[PDB]
């Protein structure tokens, strides 16, 4: 029919609205993600002629690991100011470890990426 079902859910994210059964054709709803998390992609969704068009996606945050700084003679560069957790798109700065020189591996400067994060390394 012209009417919708209930809007799809996503993960880790949710509708800002209180969830009906029946929408009217022509509603819409808007998703809003969980705290860290960061939506990618249009947040409001239509109905129309009894579907929903597409929702967006919850990019996830990147855990700063301790094990991989240390395996690869890396520190923080505000080791004062890190959070545990970075969302997607913030930029997280490393330096070597005292008595280490650095590899041209990879940046520095790097940006995390729905829950990925490529760490520079240093040697020696």
């Amino acid at each position: 029919g012209e009417k919708c079902g209930p809007p799809p859910p996503i993960d880790n994210g949710d509708i800002t609205s209180f969830l009906l059964s029946v929408y009217a054709p022509g509603s819409s709803v808007e998703y809003q993600c969980q705290n860290l998390y960061q939506l990618e992609g249009n947040n409001q969704i239509t109905c129309r002629n009894g579907q929903w068009s597409e929702p967006p996606k919850c990019l996830d945050p990147c855990v700063i690991s301790q094990e991989i700084m240390e395996k690869y003679n890396i520190k923080l560069k505000w080791t004062n100011q890190q959070k545990l957790y970075s969302r997607t798109g913030d930029i997280v700065e490393f330096v070597c470890k005292s008595g280490y020189h650095p590899t041209k591996s990879h940046s520095f400067r790097a940006m995390c990426q729905n829950g990925k994060l490529v760490y520079p390394s240093c040697e020696e």
